[PDB]
């Protein structure tokens, strides 16, 4: 028996994302149109690397003990590595479906670092008030980036192809609505107000994990979006 209660859903997020990796990677076989090959190559990396974090915190390797409000308090350090690598890619699977411009990808890439990057510090702050200092910077880079896929992403899109128009304004409203929820969990959860225990904040992230790279990825690998026009 595993002493830590969370266990069950490291389990099956470790066990979805290895399927999804999977599934992924039988469905690219063959493929040799070379945009679509860009888009299952970027697809098929976000479950993988999440798979290898998942196994981490199950096994304990992910996890360290950090000192506030008079409490060892358990952080999953690994969450963070995790989204360093995947969540930059999941935004480029969007700059690159609206073909947009490189100065643009950077700032989303570059604000996206910043985000994750103060998040790691946040978790990892001692002192407690400052660990909301961190939270409300890295919040404020994720509003930048909600910002450029509406007011930058969505005007270009309407001026392509109807079908990669309506493929990434599915991709666009998926990615606002789950990627809003993290930082409402992190600020009720154990890294922050701890107000709902780690065990169910393990399960909200885990459901939010499957459907953000997982959910995303079924949506966009079944569109015909990602091929070039040809006869
Ligand atoms: C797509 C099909 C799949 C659908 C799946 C989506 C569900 C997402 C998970 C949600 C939160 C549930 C958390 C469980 C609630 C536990 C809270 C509780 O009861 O705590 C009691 C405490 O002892 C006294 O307050
Ligand atoms: C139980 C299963 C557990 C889950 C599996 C273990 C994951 C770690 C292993 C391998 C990396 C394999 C390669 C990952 C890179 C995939 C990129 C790709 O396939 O892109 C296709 C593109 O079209 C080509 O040109
Ligand atoms: C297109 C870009 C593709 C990017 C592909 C990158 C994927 C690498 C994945 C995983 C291993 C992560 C391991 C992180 C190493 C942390 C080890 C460490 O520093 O631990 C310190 C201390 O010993 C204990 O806390
Ligand atoms: C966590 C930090 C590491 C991970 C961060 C991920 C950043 C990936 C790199 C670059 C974006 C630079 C622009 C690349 C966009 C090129 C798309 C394009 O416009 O087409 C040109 C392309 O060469 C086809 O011809
Ligand atoms: C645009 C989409 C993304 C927007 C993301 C930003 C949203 C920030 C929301 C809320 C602050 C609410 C803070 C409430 C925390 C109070 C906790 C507390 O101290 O109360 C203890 C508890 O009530 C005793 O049981
Ligand atoms: C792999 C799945 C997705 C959708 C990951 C998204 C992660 C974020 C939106 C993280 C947000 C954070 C902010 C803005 C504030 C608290 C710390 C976080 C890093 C969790």
């Amino acid at each position: 028996a595993t002493g830590r209660p969370e266990w069950i859903w490291l389990a099956l997020g470790t066990a979805l994302m290895g399927l999804g990796t999977l599934y992924f990677l039988v469905k690219g076989m063959g493929v040799s149109d070379p945009d679509a090959k860009k888009f299952y190559a970027i697809t098929t990396l976000v479950p993988a690397i999440a798979f290898t974090m998942y196994l981490s915190m199950l096994l304990g390797y992910g996890l360290t003990m950090v000192p506030f409000g008079g409490e060892q308090n358990p952080i999953y350090w690994a969450r963070y590595a995790d989204w360093l690598f995947t969540t930059p890619l999941l935004l480029l699977d969007l700059a690159l479906l609206v073909d947009a411009d490189q100065g643009t990808i950077l700032a989303l890439v570059g604000a996206d670092g910043i985000m994750i990057g103060t998040g790691l510090v946040g978790a990892l702050t001692k002192v407690y008030s400052y660990r909301f200092v961190w939270w409300a910077i890295s919040t404020a880079a994720m509003l930048y980036i909600l910002y450029v896929l509406f007011f930058g992403f969505t005007s270009k899109a309407e001026s392509m192809r109807p079908e990669v128009a309506s493929t990434f304004k599915v991709l666009r409203n998926v990615t606002v609505v789950l990627w809003s929820a993290y930082p409402v969990v992190w600020l009720i959860g154990s890294e922050g107000a701890g107000i709902v225990p780690l065990n169910i904040e393990t399960l909200l992230f885990m459901v939010l994990d499957v459907s953000a790279k997982v959910g995303f990825g079924l949506i966009l690998l079944r569109s015909r979006a990602i091929f070039g026009e040809a006869e």
